[PDB]
């Protein structure tokens, strides 16, 4: 292992500094012996997924907080965790020296790092691009004869995705999302602003747009990349808004229902890509359960929809129980998946706060809340940005777990990296959320899961300043006596057999 | 009477220029005889509530669009229309010479103007203030011995409100809303940011905050002003958001429920202000019907709640049927009221676009949609702003139907003013929405109401470029043959007996 080289930028915690020759890393992952637990600890004070071990004991006495595992009580199975290979992320990563690039990719995708198994891939340009383009800009090409991947794909995104997949031990799932169609398919004839596809579902405009998804998947398959899933549209509600500043395509839930039933579903289903999953919504969770009711009560749309993708940006408006909870209750066989999150997109939010513990706690608090309300995965936005939070053609600068400093051939791993890693590293695909009952009222955020192989993982987040002694009971194995320090996050793992 | 002096600022339409000696106005109503209708027409081309009259026919033949009044299909009674007397609006109005001031107030409040009958009054400071203050900034003053109105109230707002009332021939209803409590009642000790009242409903903090509402109403009563209603908090969800940039006070729906049941409801009820109405939510309509269910299913909260106030800012997310419609279905005896709207609060929106027809159409489309889904009133934000869209201590600049140019002792009446006046002038308190059906699919927004005197009022908005020839049928009087020009709004009046 190599420890965090800390650096303060005057925010509440430190970044870890990496460069061509040095990056913090883990030893190969193993379980300790039966009767022993592993603890990984990060703290605002500067600990970064530090490994310690403790005994699992037969007995426990006291009035202190007890968290009892309910291994029998089974909820959702996890798909995974990861981040977005935008044009901006690819430009920032490739601006590093080759050896610094490999340390950045290993930080995310290897077992020496935090084991990402999801990459979100924009279908052509978004705000996190320096050029506005689609795959089919030649006007009125309804045959899509002039469809092609430009260098942003063939020289930047695709070679980096190959390198991430070569570094991973667990299979990586690619998820594709479009921001805009070609402008000649749009009511407003622009990549941005208030605008939808022309005409109506089932017509030439909608058939062309559905065929564009197949052409994209065909083009990535020529480069030997296969997709796990696509979303029906990034933030379809954005294209309903006067003056929307960057690439968008407006759908009402009824429009999305009919597009999916008539065009996108059947076009994917009758293609070599019929196994690729389709996720609906890809938008704020306040739109649930309404959007789920509109699309999924139509059996002709419902038969094509695998999952519901959610964005975190207005989660303050949207209590988990009334949105995620109610959607699961109504449509329990349709998975919920968190497809995009970043801090810094609000006008008052500073783009980049190097070393922000607050932004780390926002990430882990969101992931825990999502996992407690049936969500099967959580996806970061840009994998890497510059110290400005760009590049971004409309200056919609945001924060990222890794900030590249090209003048120093350096990258900074922020608290958000470690907060996400406390989940991504220790919750492999197929892990099943299980119950975890508190003996009393407490200020902690916690979730428990069981690995496919039967091992236990518990994540404990303390967003308070107060240390909280606690015990974890596994009814078949015993008791973990521990503490949750103020401004900490812990991941606990142990064999059950 | 006195026509628009048009000026173009290079946007889609003209503003009407007013100064110390000249402002556009109306003549008194002539009440045309049975068999004649009145038409008020505004157009992007520059017509400003121009009056024409036409015949009503016994008969109609054709395949053209027919709108049929259903006078026996009766819905909500209207409370009214108006705007907000913020510190910013008061400073802008008082920056004019006294003659220009009275022409501005006459524009809004007189029968020679557009007959406003609602004024929303911030309870102490908001973003549209040049300094941050509450009425009780002396620390830990739980007795509220040091509660007092500053000069923003006693020298600016209160005298201007008295002047508006005197110019109005219609009874004016005052609506009060707080943004923040004293910081010493808050978890975060700041006017802004993520923070709620300390403790829990029914405690000293919540009792003091409820008493502050009574002290506010007592102080305004010392100045000879009485309120129609208060809201429980301006945008309570804002206080739940990290770094929220201006005055706020966070409540979850459960917190608002328990605050109303235990503190605000009983405190107002046991005061000389027991007749003042209490409106809940005062927030984005996407929070409906959830907030209505959380608050109104508690009988101890429900007995104090007159109505639900909604803001328009995230209407693009929130279909009227799924929000206002469902809330009306579930809680038909709890009135819905639109308490705040402005254009320019989104980061990509230019603060002020002098003469924007687009912003005018946003207002009338919102008012018509609200009226078609049971809403009893519609309230603008700042009554007036400067050309920068301020002043505003956090530079959250926005647009206003009247813009004051202090350097020229001039104010500009924008399309938003006329689009609102198409409703406010012709739909007094007690008007009842009635049924209006179309013979075919159309691009028009239309609503029919019956004046208390029994006369008909129909507003027709055309947001398309295409002239639409139209017939209106009133089964009591016969047929109006008319045309809805592209980018027009019309109000139609006629006697029914
Ligand atoms: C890439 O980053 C690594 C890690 O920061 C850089 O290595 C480090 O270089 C500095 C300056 O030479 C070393 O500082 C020194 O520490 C010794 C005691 O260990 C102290 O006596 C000196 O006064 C000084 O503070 C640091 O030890 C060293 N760290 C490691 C782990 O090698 C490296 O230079 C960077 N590479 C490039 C190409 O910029
Ligand atoms: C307040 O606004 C009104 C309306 O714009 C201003 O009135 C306008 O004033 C100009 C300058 O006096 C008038 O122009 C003159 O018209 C006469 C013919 O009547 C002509 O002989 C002169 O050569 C000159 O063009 C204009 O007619 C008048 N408009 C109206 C509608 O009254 C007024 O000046 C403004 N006052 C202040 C203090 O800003
Ligand atoms: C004008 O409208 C009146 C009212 O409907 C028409 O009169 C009636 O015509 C219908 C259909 O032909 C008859 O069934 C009714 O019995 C008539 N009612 C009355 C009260 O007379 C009239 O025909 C129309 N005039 C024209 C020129 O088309
Ligand atoms: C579009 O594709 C056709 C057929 O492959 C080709 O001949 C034509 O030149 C292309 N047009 C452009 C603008 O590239
Ligand atoms: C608060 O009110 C009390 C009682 O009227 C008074 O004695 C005291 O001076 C006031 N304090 C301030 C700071 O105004
Ligand atoms: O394109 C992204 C944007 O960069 C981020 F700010 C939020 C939502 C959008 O999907
Ligand atoms: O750093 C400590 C941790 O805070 C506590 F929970 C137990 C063991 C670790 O060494
Ligand atoms: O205070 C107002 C603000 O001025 C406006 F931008 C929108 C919402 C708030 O209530
Ligand atoms: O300006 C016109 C209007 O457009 C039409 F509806 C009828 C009468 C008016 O003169
Ligand atoms: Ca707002
Ligand atoms: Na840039």
């Amino acid at each position: 292992a190599r420890p965090c080289i800390p650096k303060s930028f005057g925010y509440s915690s430190v970044v870890c500094v990496c460069n061509a020759t040095y990056c913090d890393s883990f030893d190969p992952p193993t379980f300790p012996a039966l009767g022993t637990f592993s603890r990984y600890e990060s703290t605002r004070s500067g600990r970064r997924m530090e490994l310690s071990m403790g005994p699992i004991q037969a007995n426990h006495t006291g009035t202190g907080l007890l968290l009892t595992l309910q291994p029998e009580q089974k909820f959702q199975k996890v798909k995974g965790f990861g981040g977005a290979m935008t044009d901006a992320a690819a430009l920032n990563i490739l601006a590093l020296s080759p050896p610094a690039q490999n340390l950045l990719l290993k930080s995310y995708f290897s077992e020496e790092g935090i084991g990402y198994n999801i990459i979100r891939v924009p279908m052509a340009s978004c705000d996190f691009s320096i050029r506005t383009y689609t795959y089919a800009d030649t006007p009125d090409d309804f045959q899509l004869h002039n469809f092609s991947l430009p260098e942003e794909d063939t020289k930047l995104k695709i070679p980096l995705i190959h390198r991430a997949l070569q570094l991973a031990q667990r299979p990586v799932s690619l998820l594709a999302s479009p921001w805009t169609s070609p402008t000649w398919l749009k009511t407003n004839g622009a990549v941005n602003g208030k605008g939808s596809l022309k005409g109506q579902p089932g017509d030439i405009y909608h058939q062309t747009w559905a065929r564009y998804f197949v052409k994209f998947l065909d083009a990535y398959a020529e480069h030997k990349l296969q997709f796990w899933a696509v979303t029906a549209e990034n933030e379809p509600s954005a294209g309903l808004l006067s003056g929307y500043p960057f690439q968008c395509l407006g759908f009402t839930p009824e429009h999305q229902r009919d597009f999916i039933a008539r065009d996108l579903g059947p076009t994917l289903a009758n293609s070599t890509h019929h196994n690729v999953r389709l996720l609906m919504l890809d938008d704020q969770r306040l739109l649930l359960p309404h959007w789920a009711k509109v699309v999924l009560t139509d059996p002709e749309a419902a038969k094509y929809v695998h999952g519901i993708a959610v964005h975190w940006y207005l989660d303050f408006l949207a209590p988990a129980k009334a949105t995620l909870g109610e959607t699961h209750r109504l449509f329990p066989n349709t998975m919920l998946f968190a497809s995009e999150a970043c801090v810094g997109s609000k006008f008052w939010e500073q783009s980049v706060r190097l070393g922000s513990w607050d932004r780390g706690m926002q990430y882990s608090h969101s992931i825990i809340t999502n996992l407690l309300y049936h969500v099967v995965g959580w996806t970061d936005w840009n994998l890497a940005l510059n110290p400005e939070g760009g590049p971004n053609w409309v200056r919609n600068f945001v924060d990222s777990p890794i900030i590249v400093d090209i003048t120093k051939d350096t990258f900074y791993k922020q608290p958000m990296f470690y907060h996400l890693g406390h989940f991504s590293k220790f919750i492999p695909e197929g892990s099943q959320r299980v119950g975890l009952v508190a003996s009393q009222k407490n200020d902690l955020d916690a979730v428990a899961l069981m690995h496919p192989d039967g091992s236990a993982v518990v994540v404990v987040l303390n967003r308070s300043s107060k240390d909280v002694p606690l015990t974890i009971k596994d009814p078949a194995v015993g008791f973990l006596e521990t503490i949750s320090p103020g401004y900490s996050i812990h991941t606990y793992l142990w064999r059950r057999q």
